[PDB]
This record gives structure tokens, C-alpha cells and sequence, in this order.
């Protein structure tokens, strides 16, 4: 007996393209998604061009609609040049993405001032998105209180952290925030077995008691995501591994475990990939569109998963209990038992639909 | 024609007992104080042993009223420890420290949510004092505003600084802060004739647009301070060079140079030496105590000034305007003319004095 979810979303996935096709393209991060129970994602900035200015944007929106089989929307990066100048295409962005601690040269930002600017000039009604860590998600709530309005925190990892966004909600401030599968499911405990190349992640992985923290206050978790963030064995393997793991195609495994384990209800699940992400980045509903599921099907994640182009997998030799049986999209099957059957190209930016423009005051 | 000032206050200065007595003590510190027309100052914390309980605290209160010969109120500092236990001597001290950068092993705090107990532990009408730098003076803005209190923030020294606690005050924060000498009258433009040694320096020096971004800023400065921090020469010129600069004896004179050259009025620099640290720190006035200047007498920085150990100087070869002629402390001649005339053991601890004690709700 198969259990009924509607289409999941992803709000936090790196598809690297344009520029690092190597590491995966929508096509293929996109087959990843399906695989994962995943019908819409959005696509982080930080490609080669990065995605920080209209041009960069329109040639995004072109490979997206070419290459992409699931739906999506793009982030906007924000940059030391472009605050001010992204109204005119802001509204058929995602949101705006602020990295603030390590990051390439085009989307550093080397000054708070910088932060406040762009708080100030994006739209007061769009998504504004950071990566932060440690005691600069302290400084990005005070850069919105500032301006006064919202923000997202990316990928919460520490005790440290989660407990100062639970003591900002205490005090009604307008934050919400995510965790990825791995801040989750793995830890320092971990960092023997992945060793320091593959282990390599930002936010890092935690502690036992970090990760004991963020399961004893998932109230205040609004969101999962993957971070899904591909880069090859060679590449994690080599002299200077980049940062991030693959995800897309083992978080919804992970999560039913847990589900299964009750750890977690099947509600808070779809609360935090399905209603959650939908309205805080005021993502449409997709028509005829759902995912099957057996909670019952117990197997060992293997070294790599079928369709990322990183051909690795952090959580090889974890055991889970749940598996994606089949996935409908807008009135099609788009994925049954290891098989992607939509093309590239069948997946629609959601931004260009008209109940996935974000409502404002004339 | 000598100019009569009230008696200057320095909120922070590191006098080095007990432990670095060699790079300084209360009574060499104190010396330097009374020549740069000082008769109070507030003794940082991150002495050997460090100022962080009640045994450490009572040992440096003896150790100050033996040898200091201006007046004095000592710090405490926060540890990773002590959240909670210091509410018997908290109103006995000058206020709490945080070291929210880098710092000493027993000083260090690696999280926030240790900055977060120390702002809901500490008694709520007495100082709290942050060395804050770059994106932590944001973060610590914001513990302070979710525990809704003040905070002080020590040396700012960046333009994106000063811009971020403007931009607060403008919210109605209640924040202040204080500048230093050297970010005022330094910048990289010296790190050439410093070297690599001599320079090291937290907050390090700015860019020229630091520096003039501060005194285009001067109404967001609350207080001058030196953060007197002594080294000798050995220490500084040596592999693991220690950040600080000595400053009592330069403090003032750099100062009245700039206010004969009309940078900023004798009142602007009176606020900032006296009626704002008496007005945030709670501090009481001194009954028959002033200092006589001379605003005509051309001088040259030497390479070291006569009384603190540190035997060096980060302004040497600096023209300035401007020299004490004579302190007077409580009605006893302290300083003329290089001569300190005051003994150990002259100077009192602020906080004993019936005027100085915190006023507070019962
Ligand atoms: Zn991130
Ligand atoms: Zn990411
Ligand atoms: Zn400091
Ligand atoms: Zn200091």
C-alpha cells in the first residue's frame, strides 16, 4: 500500500549550470530531484557567470526551461555592485540570495553596510535569503530589524544557531529558516569514515549535541532542504575539496526512516518540503502533481545514487526504510521505480505562471 | 595662558596586574594616565589571572588601591563559566567585558548563546561593554536588543563600523561607543614605517577612509578611549607579536592638536573625556581635580614617552600642539611639568565612594 504526498519542494539546490556541467546540469540535477519525491526546486545564484544581473538571469531562464524536468524558480545573487539595479527583474526571481561568509570573489559582500543596502533596495515584498553561520545569523537579524522585515537563514547546523532563531521567534521577529539532511543525519562521529575531503561541507558538520539539538527543537525548523551542492569524487578527493554534498535523491529516504522511526510525524514532514516552502517563497500549487511512496521497502544507500552527476554520496552504508514509487507532474509520469520518463525541457519556470507572481500593493 | 580642564576619564585602559608587570602596573599605568591629564580610568580585565570571580577581583582591587596613583574602577569579564555567579560584586566592578573576537583561553566564549546568558544574568542598571569587530558588532546589537538592553561597543575603527551603530542610534537603539587614538590618527598608510610588529593592533589600523570616515562620523562617537594596551619592544618586535599600542601619554595631545587645528572643538573632546564616560559608566565626579594645558607649545613624539613600561611609541615622529602643565588630583598637585608627584597607593576605587555606586530600583 502506497501513501499519497503531494509534489515536494526544494528550495535550497545548487543545479550548476551554467559553467560547472561537469558537476551536474538541470537535466540531470533535475532527474535527481524526481528520484527524491522532489516535483519543484529553486536554483541557487552561485554558477559561473553568477546569476547577479539581468543578462546572467535571462540566459539562466533559457538553460532552466531548456533543461530542467521538473519545475523551478532562479535566485537573484546578491553582489558588491548590484544592489539598486535588480528591480525591474526581482519579481521574477525566486528571491535574493546573500552569501555572507565564504564565497566566490562576485558574490562576496565585504561590509554589513553592504548587507543593509540590499535589504534596503530589494523589494520589500520578495524572498531575501542568507547563507549565515555562527554569529552571523545574530548579525543578518539585526540587519533585518534594521530595515524592518524578513528573513530566511539557510542550512541551520548548530545548537548555537537554532537556539538563537528560537530566541528570535520568542520575541515575534519575522525570521524563518531551514536544515539540510546531513545536519541531521550525520556528524563529527562521521568524519572518520567520510575522511577531510569528503567530509568537507559548509555549514560544517556538527557535533552529536548539535545534532541532538536541532531534532529537540524541530517547532522551530520551518523548513528541510537539501543544500544539494554536487561536485565530483575528484574533486572532493583532490588537494583543495570544495565544500558540499549531493542530496537531492536521498533526503525524502532519510526522512521517511525517521517518519518511521517517529522521530518525526508524517505532517511535520510535509509541513517542512511542501507547505512551509510554499509560503514563505510564495511558490504556486501544481495542478495534478503528487508523489508515491512505500514506507515498508528497507534498503542500504549505495556508494552513488543513479542520477547526480557527483557520482558520490556521504550517507553510503546508512540504512533507510522508504522509497519513491512513482511521481506525477502536471498530469504526467515523470518517475517510476528508477526511471525518468519527462524530458528535459518538460519543467516550467513557476515565476512565469500567474499564481506564482508574488501579490503587492500597486 | 593655560587652559583649565576637568579631570579626564579613560574607560579603557589594560594596566597589566597582576601578571604582565613587566609590560606594565597600576602604578606605571597610573603615571601615565596623570601625564596625559587623566585622573580616572577603568581597568580592563584580561590580566593573569583574569578578572572573571570574586577571589580574582577582591586580589586586583588591593593591588590597584596599593598602586595606583590616579582613580580607578576595575572591569570583570565574562567567561564561558561564569553567567550567573557574578551578581554579589557586579555592582562593585566597573561593568562587564565581553571579548567577542579574539582572546585568552578563559575570556573566550564560542557561542552566542553564552553572550545571550551573560546580557539576561548581568544586573540589568549596570555597564555592559563589547570588543566588537565587523559583523560582531551586528551580532552583539542584536543579543542586546533580544534581552532589550544597552550595550557599549569598545574602538570602533571601520567605516562600515561607525555607518552600522549611526544606522542603529537612528532606530532609537540604545547603543554606544567609543574611538581610539590610533583609528583616528593611524591607518595603513603608517604600517610601512610601523612594520608588521610595531602595527599589530585590534581592531587592526583602517584604510584612509576609515579614518576619515570617523571624523565625518564624530557626532556618532560617544567617548575617546586609548585601549591602552602595553608591550615592550621586545614582545612587539618579536614572532608572535601581541596586539596593542600604548596611548595614555599620546592620548590628549594628539587630540588638542586636532583641536587647534579646528577638526573638532574643545567641548566636542570634553564630551567625549568626560561628560559621556562619567554619564555611561556611571562614574562620579572628582571634588578639586583638573588639568592645566598648553595649546601653543610645538612638540615632536619621541621615540618613547617617560613613564609606561611599554618603552615605545606607534607615534613617534608625529608633530603635535599642545602638552599638560599640571594635574590635580583631589586637591594634591599629581603631575607638572614630567613630574609625577603623587605615590602609589594615592588613587581610589570609584565604586567605594558613596557617589559612585549604580543607582538602582530597590
Ligand atoms: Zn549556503
Ligand atoms: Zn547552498
Ligand atoms: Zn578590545
Ligand atoms: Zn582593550
Amino acid at each position: 500500500k502506497l501513501v499519497r504526498l503531494p509534489g515536494l519542494i526544494d528550495v535550497h539546490v545548487h543545479l550548476r549550470e551554467p559553467g560547472g556541467t561537469h558537476k551536474e546540469d538541470f537535466a540531470s540535477g533535475t532527474a535527481a530531484a524526481l528520484a527524491g519525491g522532489i516535483t519543484m526546486v529553486c536554483a541557487m545564484p552561485n554558477t559561473r557567470p553568477p546569476i547577479i544581473d539581468a543578462p546572467a538571469l535571462a540566459l539562466a531562464q533559457k538553460l532552466a526551461e531548456a533543461g530542467a524536468r521538473c519545475d523551478f524558480a532562479l535566485f537573484l545573487g546578491a553582489s558588491s555592485e548590484n544592489a539598486g539595479t535588480l528591480g525591474t527583474v526581482a519579481g521574477s526571481a525566486a528571491g535574493l540570495k546573500l552569501y555572507l561568509n565564504e564565497t566566490f570573489s562576485e558574490l562576496r559582500l565585504d561590509s554589513v553596510v553592504q548587507w543593509m543596502e540590499h535589504f534596503e533596495t530589494w523589494p520589500s515584498h520578495l524572498p531575501i535569503v542568507a547563507h549565515a553561520e555562527q554569529q552571523t545569523v545574530a548579525a543578518v537579524l539585526m540587519v533585518a530589524q534594521l530595515t524592518q522585515r524578513s528573513v530566511h537563514i539557510s542550512h541551520v547546523a548548530r545548537k548555537e544557531e537554532i537556539l538563537l532563531i528560537k530566541a528570535a521567534k520568542a520575541r515575534g521577529l519575522p525570521v524563518t529558516c531551514e536544515v539540510a539532511p546531513h545536519h541531521l543525519f550525520l556528524s563529527h562521529d562521521d568524519l572518520e569514515r567520510l575522511g577531510p575531503g569528503k567530509g568537507e561541507v559548509r555549514p560544517e558538520l556538527g557535533s552529536r549535541q548539535d545534532v541532538e539539538a536541532l531534532w529537540e527543537n524541530m517547532a522551530v525548523i520551518d523548513c528541510f532542504a537539501s543544500d544539494h551542492a554536487p561536485h565530483t569524487l575528484e574533486e572532493k578527493c583532490g588537494s583543495r575539496p570544495p565544500p558540499g554534498f549531493p542530496g537531492l535523491e536521498t533526503m525524502l529516504p532519510l526522512l521517511l526512516t525517521a517518519v518511521s522511526e517517529g522521530r518525526l510525524s508524517l505532517d511535520d514532514l510535509l509541513q517542512r518540503l511542501h507547505h512551509n516552502p510554499r509560503r514563505i517563497f510564495h511558490l504556486p500549487p501544481q495542478e495534478d502533481t503528487y508523489v508515491e511512496v512505500d514506507l515498508e521497502h528497507e534498503w542500504t544507500i549505495p556508494s552513488h545514487m543513479p542520477f547526480s552527476k557527483a557520482h558520490w554520496t556521504p550517507f553510503e552504508g546508512q540504512k533507510v526504510k522508504g522509497t519513491v514509487r512513482r511521481v506525477v507532474l502536471r498530469g504526467e509520469v515523470a518517475y517510476i521505480d528508477g526511471q525518468v520518463l519527462v524530458p528535459p525541457g518538460y519543467g516550467q519556470d513557476v515565476r512565469k505562471w500567474p499564481q506564482g507572481a508574488v501579490p503587492q500593493l500597486p
